[PDB]
């Protein structure tokens, strides 16, 4: 039952995670972007995602933004905690407090950069899928391993899998979908065509931060070619550095967040900042809260290592 | 003069990291495996390096095992800690305490799986390259991120730079050398040319944990294409899942480590571990320690996790 | 506001942290534990205080305490984490992530062990107090030093000061309570003269995690001192061994949590068993979710720590 | 071998931690104070004892301070590691860690705060005992609980057992030399006739961070009351305020550490430090390295916290 509801979430936000100054949580910066996405039909959150730079927190600093999030919006949206790591026990460890602190689901990439062999992902999926609903997220541009068809078949049929996170194109998607397999797409600029042409539920996205109605509409009803094209150099610059080195940039532009960033992300150089800024102001009265769109100097960014 | 030594060093192993049946470290394996390296020409260690399954320690037990091993082996070998991470903050805390307890240098992987920028990787290097001397180590199959020749170029200038562990070849490994960029070959079926043929001063290796005195051979005096061609089976074969479960698994099979994986390791399939037992065979004399090469039974084999 | 009603509150339980065999907490055992707490009147938990082996947790573990309980259970209770530290900055850690979670106030011993000057005391507690509403802990039978009247008058003027957990007797409370310093009794056995004769708002209890509808009732409303008679010699037992021994062989007993303890803290004795299954029979009506109450064998018990 | 010759050590330091002025450690200081003391006859330190204020550092600070005081002195001196605590497990960690880099013996004080019973007394002292030599610490003053005889004379018959460090006083430490058990006074005021009347082998001691040579003085030969009495008044003086805030205090004013004090300690009072003055003054040729005695103002003094 919350598995089945799970499944059909559409847009999912792999929400930004905003700093003070210090580098320490910017909770009511987080809690006004949160609940800007709530109001434009974001229907889950990933907490601490690549996105939401779960990689550079300490656990109990993870864990509290996890349990800060289900306490403040839990009953309003879906609290997907990103408790996967290349470490089973550091996964488990992380999964289960999560659990305990009342998330929904998880989010449970392979083994990134220590990579294992099949039969280690069959035991490191299955340990993880035991503690609760799971999103598997394969991301080989990142982990450097691909997870192959074999293993997503088999995982697949545990009762917690809730689908995959695909990241490899609309193709591999295409593939899982018509024999059964739940997927999100996990990259914006394919998103629309997974959606409407390739059996995808819909997309776990980064642009959505910025734009959340926009990626809803995207989502929701008929193809929409037009909007997706006049996305588009958007969704680019938002990838033009690794994310969420745009998204972080951005959110600081539009005087969501900060300008603070953990190393080791750095914000992009003016010149991008420039491009940026004439692709967000044609789409500013979408970026809910936001009073204008600055290109910002370079000392107004703050790195914290 | 303390960078000028470590740059000359040939043989350095990546040394496994054994464990008690509890998946806690097990020191007394992890003596007579450092003893018997020293005594087979090995002239360095990264501890907890890739092959180490640092990524799968807590901090705490990484310094002490560093710690542990400069008190007990750091006039007779180099003691480089590898304290790298895709957190600029984490390498720095750890990079620290690692030459607080007296390790000689550390070892440094680009942040993997959260890429960053170009600006990025330079404020990461340099914050870490500050802190002692420093291997650059570029990995890509693995980081999802090539580390480019211009980044190299700049960083190379530092005076805590000893060089590259360089696995994307020995063609790579060449330009650097011939600009004199110091590199390790970090691909044991490579490193012969490398060092011979390549300006290489040596090797970062993996194999030279089973078999160091032949890696030794293989860094010292004329070329010897008979002993690397004699190799090549048991290279691959080293490689035929993801290092290090080849590595667990023939020291186990040798009678040097418990037959103990922390996940998401698991041990080679009794099939591949008959083919590596025939490959062994043949060296049997040149593994120090080893008394007989079992191919094992899978119940044999503890996962921890 | 939030500060004032707190500082109302007449029955608050030191929960109990329970175990599973291998060692990590029994959020189901804690649930019911709870649960029951709540539908016998009780107004807050501390979670992971004395009796909660705050002092036996990683952070980790306790901030999901704390946040479980809050997510759970913090509409139907005030939720107040033990977040204090002999060190400042492991304090100041754990209470700013503890309020972050959604905890209603910290509670805050002075430092224990590492004692320091009465300087010392005015930074430390001025610095948690910042923080919010807290509860200040002064048991010197535990921390080798007593908070002193002066230190207390100075910081009860604190807008986040709630009261004293004042464990050194009804006098000590008498004198404070006089002054204006709002304070809840630590200790069971003086909890309802306390209340009654003492001034104080109520108590903050280790056997209500028993019997917390029979602490309730001491609580509030008239005296009933033959309550508290009736209730002495359990309270004394409760207390055979240092807190929360007793409390820990009680649970199992009555089969509200597993019989496994985290070291140094082990089980009472075979002979003390029996002279509280004797106790806990005559007011097993009252012990909610107890089906029967057993003495239990020595081999039953799990011990872990190594 | 080893546990016999740490029995007969009459002079131990229980070192004081420095730090800089962001509160960390100071290992500048530390070593020039390390060697001061090994100059002066100390035969031993106490690494993060109450002293040392090892109750306000993380785990990977202490480990690393015990580490590199063994690999620079631990040939010098003995490295008694303070890795007790009231969790059992913690200490059981600590322990083991702090002999895996090499520490000659803990220190092992009974559960503080968190009192426990005889049988959990005997559990955790066994427990702690088997991990390798160790000296038995009793200060109901600061735990809340004496440690009594029944509990020392089981424990001492363990192999490990070195001796009580004993604070309740000198009466205490003649019934329990009597009766075979070996102890050092915890109580610098104490300490002479401990030594000379009490059968107590020496001193685990305060002052000694301060004035070493003359506590070595107090502990060897014959007795020497005349310089017992001359350092009665600095004795008092180093405990007006719970220790280590006198001698934090005086390590500043003397110019041998930083004026930073890790909260809740705070120094002493600008009238506590003149009167201090006059008493390090008569004895400043015994203070090694003292710059000039110097009162301080209260600006200088930095709180960390
Ligand atoms: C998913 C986003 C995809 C990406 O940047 O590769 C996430 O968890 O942030
Ligand atoms: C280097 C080993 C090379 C590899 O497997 O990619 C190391 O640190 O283990
Ligand atoms: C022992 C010193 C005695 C004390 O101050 O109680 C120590 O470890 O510092
Ligand atoms: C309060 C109970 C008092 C005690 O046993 O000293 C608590 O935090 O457990």
């Amino acid at each position: 039952s919350t598995v089945d509801r799970l499944k059909k979430l559409r847009l999912i936000t792999a929400i930004k995670t905003p700093y003070l100054a210090n580098g320490k949580f910017d909770l009511p910066a987080y809690d006004a972007l949160v609940s800007h996405q709530i109001e434009n039909g974001v229907e889950g959150l990933i907490v601490g995602g690549t996105t939401g730079e779960g990689h550079l927190m300490s656990w109990d600093e993870h864990v509290m933004l996890i349990a800060h999030t289900v306490n403040a919006f839990g009953d309003k949206t879906a609290v997907i905690g990103n408790t996967g790591s290349n470490s089973t026990r550091e996964a488990l460890h992380a999964t289960e407090q999560g659990f305990a602190v009342g998330m929904h689901a998880s989010l449970q990439i392979n083994p990134y950069y220590g990579k294992t062999s099949k039969a280690g992902l069959l035991n490191h999926f299955n340990a993880v899928l035991n503690e609760g609903p799971a999103v598997v997220y394969n991301v080989p541009g990142r982990t450097g391993q691909d997870i192959p068809d074999d293993v997503v078949m088999e995982i697949c049929q545990h009762s917690n899998f809730l689908g995959m996170k695909e990241c490899t194109g609309n193709s591999r998607i295409k593939n899982y979908t018509s024999k059964g397999v739940n997927c999100w797409s996990g990259n914006d600029d394919e998103s629309h065509d997974a959606r409407h042409s390739n059996g995808a539920v819909g997309v776990i996205s980064v642009t959505s931060n910025v734009i959340p109605g926009l990626m809803h509409k995207l989502m929701h009803g008929s193809p929409d070619p037009q909007l997706n094209a006049d996305l588009k150099e958007l969704m680019a610059w938002m990838f033009c550095e690794p994310n969420p080195i745009s998204l972080n940039t951005a959110l600081a532009m539009c005087g969501l967040a900060r300008p603070v960033f953990r190393l080791p992300y750095v914000p992009l150089s003016r010149a991008q900042r420039e491009k940026g800024a004439v692709l967000l102001n044609k789409v500013q009265e979408h970026i809910p809260g936001c009073k204008s769109v600055r290109v910002m100097e370079d000392h107004e960014f703050i790195l914290v290592g």
